[PDB]
Order: C-alpha cells, then sequence, then structure tokens
C-alpha cells in the first residue's frame, strides 16, 4: 500500500478528497486519499496520502510535482 | 496520542478538515485532524480521526455521536 502512494505536501484545511482525487485521477485509479491537517485556520499546515490502485500510477503522478492545486503548489514525491 | 483521539463515522469526500475542527471546536483545543475517504464521488465511504489537545476532550466528544455534520449523523466514539 505505501509502495503504492504518494506525499501529496503543501495541502490546506480546506482541501477534500474529492478535489485531491480530482486532481490526480488522471494518473490512474485512486483507491484512498487521506488528508492530515495539524492547522484549521490562518496559515495551513498539511499534507495528504494518496493511494493508487495500481504501484505504476506513482511514478505518472511525479509529473504533478509543483502543479497549482488551490492556488498553491504541491510537493509529490513517492510515500517516504 | 491515540487516547487523545476520536473515530468520527461516516464523513464524505467533500469533509474538509476545517469544517470537522469547528464542528468539534466546542469540545477542546484539537491537534490534528485526519480524513481518510475510500470514495471520492456517488455514496460516500469515509472516516475521521480528531486528536485532541487534552484527553479529556475525548469524553467531552462522545457527545456529539448522531449529531448531524454536513447533513449526515456522524458516530463518535474514542478511536479503537
Amino acid at each position: 500500500a505505501d509502495a503504492r502512494s504518494i506525499y501529496v505536501g503543501n495541502v490546506d484545511y480546506g482541501a477534500t478528497a474529492e478535489e485531491l482525487e480530482a486532481h490526480f485521477h488522471g494518473c490512474g485509479s485512486v483507491n484512498r486519499v487521506t488528508i492530515l491537517c495539524d492547522k484549521f485556520s490562518g496559515h495551513p499546515k498539511g499534507f495528504a496520502y494518496i493511494e493508487f490502485s495500481d504501484k505504476e500510477s506513482v511514478r505518472t503522478s511525479l509529473a504533478l510535482d509543483e502543479s497549482l492545486f488551490r492556488g498553491r503548489q504541491i510537493k509529490v514525491i513517492p510515500k517516504r
């Protein structure tokens, strides 16, 4: 599961799983979206895990590193 | 951390951490909100963890079991 997952940095407290899936939908079938937020107002502090159905989607999704999601650049790496 | 946490059942793919914190804000200071979704369209399938700053907020938050959040009744229990 972690081998089929990416970490997505710079995700805010207004993000939804539907929005995240929609951002990564072209990379492959998504199994689970986990959003983790440590701030709920003011400057955001959080990230997400996207778990793809197939391992191959992970490499594909790396092209979305630095993409704009909800008005800010996201960091995309394989889940550490 | 798990001793300071609740499981929140029946959370949809349109929920945000800010909305969840706002629902539980009266129970005590929140440290982290984790949203976990297995469906991103159609009938939702997901849940959340709310990690409170203080253990005492967990018992308090149990009163919000069956409360309406985003138009549906949520299930609130101490994180298993």
